[PDB]
């Protein structure tokens, strides 16, 4: 006599998505925020395209850490290159540039997603309601790349390889570690990616009807934003969109972000980490040496009711570690979830990170290895209640 | 029976008391990320600020500190977040903060210097010539602030206290240790600011002209032309460089301008307690978010260093200097210990200095011991000295 979930994938995509790709930051000065992201995240230094490389136009450094790959670029004096280009990346311009950062400060400019075909994604997007923000642009006939407005200023940017390398993009040089140890602190690939708008309606009904991304369910059972999850046909590629709900005693941290940004934007990126115990205490030791800082930690009564919800699934011993680095548990009908969001990344309380592991969802694909579904765990909308309640209880305890 | 004898002058012909360089503002698209790199890099405790979580709502401000040296990052809000001030710093313009950061990219906006009274220091300025940029402006009846335009779009600050705090200036949030046991690498003061200008002669005529500092004398291409601004006491150094053109190489200060747009400052020299501790703790960060080196001398550069200062420095000490890349110059009076970073940010334009000054120590009035502004000078013979070792480098593979 229990209780069930069900799930319904159309697979409705309207070309054929792979994986995310990358996340290019807009910023004042790439060399700062890349040489902050790094220490902060742990992420490696791994490709550039600046004027040791030829480029007059714009300096751009890549970070990864395992299959994530952020980009950091920034723009030159036009005065430079005042004399074929020698940018590597096609879109890239000065003007832009300088605006989004005057308008919005550090956040993410571009949402990339590899594709099979950059030509056809951006024929079949703009066809069915799409933006164009940037053509497709084929690079040294090796890459194609095309953008289309996303939310706000971001923009979603088709990757396709015209065939089956570690120097990213066409133009950019490999970098080698110059180091015997270089940075890794378990991060892996990157989750999902949120946007936060105005109104959530008329935003969902752009995106999937460019993209044919379906609406992947939250299981569920205040928080002063309304959500919706646009997913790829094999749910590795996650668009959540939130909107503000006015109204409520606190002000919506939606309505926030709208203010600070100057409009819609990216939100936040959620990290995936092959264990978020080991990446944790390397960001958290970090934190006050130029790292990154984490928001508040939930009261003890949360981490007392831990063995009541995810006892099955976490020892003893892991909830004391949670307890230690303040990380949130949550738990859906496929799977559990551990989580943390850092404080913002710069200046505006606008954009930040989270830290992510899914636990469960292991299931056996056509080659006869494993593979984890996408959105195992869900998203931890429980945490809000889940918040509220330990808060409370805490108060009543003392 | 023969020796050398190089004679100083120095006509103490300040129009004002000049007591010490104060601080040093950076103006950034992201103090955060600018800070937090600084702060790791450095090695200097976050000590206060002046943003959201204080109350400003136009600017983000945070200080560094370490010593007596003190860094200030600034960036701009949304305008329309203060559209109906809370700012700490009054002079501060989001149009001019923004289009000196589109100009020029990261880099110093104020050289502030404590005087003994900002209103007439201001005034008397002024009146001798100088381009007012901030009118004296009285915070909190507490601190006096006023600023004159000293070179391209970089102001020269006054900062005077009413009479007889850690909290810098009004409306700054002191910082407490979020660990402690900060950061510090052994950087005590800011000990010269430089500045590149297409014409050192109009430049030099303008700032001796308001000021009254003197010329200080060099003891003895590398294309510049320099001259030393100095106040009476010499303890506030401002060298000023302008290009020498047709050189075989071309100027790194006619580069400087091209990238930078024009005039503007090119490096700090930090004075270290003990320079070898310093670049131990540099050098280790310099592939983990850090600051990166100039190439070292060949090895040639450390066998003539007995030579010619085998009398100051021991053989191990010498041996040091060639494991840190450490550059060694005398003049009359003493012995300077050198070493230049790579740019700070994505143009090549400001860098850091490196220096330990050795010998002239002297006694005052109270009978407190001190050292003489300037001794060993500023390693203008580190040019020739550098050109010479690899030469003889090269003359030996032999
Ligand atoms: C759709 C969708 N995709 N991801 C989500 N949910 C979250 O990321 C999320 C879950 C839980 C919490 C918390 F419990 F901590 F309140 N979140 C918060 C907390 S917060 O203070 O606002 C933020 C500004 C740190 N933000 N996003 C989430 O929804
Ligand atoms: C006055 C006054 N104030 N500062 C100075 N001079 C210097 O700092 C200075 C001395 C020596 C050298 C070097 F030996 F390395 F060539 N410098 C350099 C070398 S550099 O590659 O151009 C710079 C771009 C790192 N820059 N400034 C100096 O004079
Ligand atoms: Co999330
Ligand atoms: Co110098």
């Amino acid at each position: 006599g229990f209780s069930k979930f069900v799930r319904k994938n159309p697979k409705s995509d309207k070309f054929k998505v792979k994986r995310f790709h990358h996340i290019e930051f807009w910023c004042g000065d790439a060399t700062n925020v890349a040489r902050r992201f790094s220490w902060g995240l742990g992420m490696r230094f791994s490709a550039k395209s600046d004027l040791s490389t030829g480029n007059m136009v714009h300096a751009s450094y890549l970070l990864t850490s395992g299959d994530l790959r952020f980009l950091f670029t920034a723009p030159y004096s036009p005065s430079l290159s005042a004399g074929t280009t020698t940018a590597s990346i096609p879109s890239f311009d000065h003007g832009s540039c300088r605006s989004f950062f005057s308008s919005h400060g550090l956040g993410v400019r571009a949402v990339a997603i590899e594709v099979e075909d950059a030509e056809s994604a951006f024929s079949i997007s703009v066809a069915n309601g799409a933006i164009p923000s940037s053509p497709p642009i084929v690079l040294n006939e090796a890459v194609t790349i095309a953008e289309v407005k996303l939310y706000g200023d971001v923009v979603l940017r088709y990757v396709s390889y015209k065939a089956e390398k570690s120097e990213f993009l066409p133009g950019f040089e490999r970098v080698e570690d110059a180091s015997s140890f270089p940075l890794d602190y378990g991060i892996r690939r990157l989750d999902h990616a949120v946007g936060n708008v105005p109104e959530l309606g008329p935003a969902l009904t752009y995106v999937a009807g460019f993209t044919g991304f379906h609406q992947f369910a939250e299981f569920t059972a205040e928080s002063g934003l309304n959500s919706a999850v646009l997913a790829s046909n094999d749910e590795m590629v996650l668009l959540p969109i939130n909107e503000p709900v006015h109204g409520t005693k606190r002000k919506s941290q939606i309505q926030t972000y709208l203010e600070h940004n100057e409009g819609a934007g990216l939100q936040h990126l959620a990290l995936m980490s092959e264990d978020i115990f080991r990446t944790l205490r390397e960001m958290r030791k970090r934190s006050s040496i130029g790292g990154f800082d984490f928001m508040p930690s939930p009261p003890p009564t949360y981490y007392q009711n831990l063995k009541k919800r995810v006892g099955d699934v976490l020892s003893d011993d892991q909830i004391k570690e949670c307890e230690e680095l303040g990380i949130l548990v949550d738990r859906d009908d496929q799977g559990t979830l551990l989580q943390i969001f850092t404080k913002p990344l710069g200046d505006r309380p606008t954009i930040f990170i989270e830290i992510i592991q899914r636990v469960g969802c292991m299931m056996k694909d056509e080659e006869g290895k494993a593979y984890q579904s996408g959105g195992c765990g869900g998203f931890g909308k429980g945490n809000f209640s889940e918040l509220f309640k330990s808060i409370e209880e805490y108060e009543k305890t003392l």
